[PDB]
């Protein structure tokens, strides 16, 4: 259990962070604030040639480097903090639920499989509204199950989808999507094998580019 605990301040359930904030709720507030600002900037970046694991990590670094020392690094790789301790978390399972995220070697395997799919589908270009929304839901569910980071997966994955939409000719807009709406879609897909809420979600947030 040792490696996993090194993500957290001794005795707390709070992730080590660059603010040195020990209060979990204050960390949440400060992090969110910084991520929203960095997200505004990242929306202006030109699309990458390849939508791959490296790009997801670039997104994660861009959103979270002010918050976490390990921003951009996935939880299957050992990370050594400035404080000298080393953390890793190959297995994560949402509390109170049976189905885990990708475990250990599965994280890389799943990301590689998603890379191949996107390359084969030419990054979802040349698709109608309906076709893009359908395929984008599948991509997002794959990202969500992979859950490659210790924290910040939702925000990195959602930005990945915004940028994919930008490249593909579709605006993907999460601005009116509550935490509850998103959580319900994610849980139904991953815990219960029901993709309809996620399909509906991507239909609701996908629009022609203006
Ligand atoms: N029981 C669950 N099963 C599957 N996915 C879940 C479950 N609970 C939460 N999730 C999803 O896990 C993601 C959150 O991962 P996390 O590493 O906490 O990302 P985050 O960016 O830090 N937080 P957030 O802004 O709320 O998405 C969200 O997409 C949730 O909908």
């Amino acid at each position: 259990h040792h490696m996993e605990q090194n993500y957290l301040y001794k005795g707390t359930t709070t992730l080590k962070n660059k603010y040195g904030i020990k209060d979990p709720n204050k960390l949440y507030e400060r992090c969110n604030h910084d991520v929203v600002k960095e997200a505004v900037n990242f929306r202006h970046e030109p699309p990458p040639q390849n939508f791959d694991a490296a790009y997801l990590s670039l997104i994660h670094w861009s959103l979270f480097h002010k918050t976490f020392e390990w921003a951009g690094h996935t939880r299957d790789t050992s990370f050594t903090f400035e404080d000298g301790t080393t953390a890793r978390m190959p297995a994560m399972r949402p509390k109170g639920y049976e189905a885990p995220f990708a475990i250990g070697p599965q994280i890389k395997k799943e990301l590689k499989q998603l890379e191949k799919t996107l390359n084969q589908k030419n990054n979802l270009k040349g698709l109608s509204h309906q076709e893009f929304a359908e395929n984008a839901a599948d991509v997002f569910m794959a990202l969500e199950h992979a859950h490659p980071f210790r924290k910040g997966n939702g925000r990195a994955n959602r930005m990945f989808m915004e940028k994919l939409g930008q490249a593909a000719g579709h605006t993907v807009d999460f601005s009116f999507i509550t935490k509850g709406r998103m959580t319900t879609a994610c849980i139904e897909a991953m815990q219960y094998g029901n993709s309809q809420p996620m399909k509906d979600l991507f239909e609701d947030i996908t629009h022609p580019q203006k």
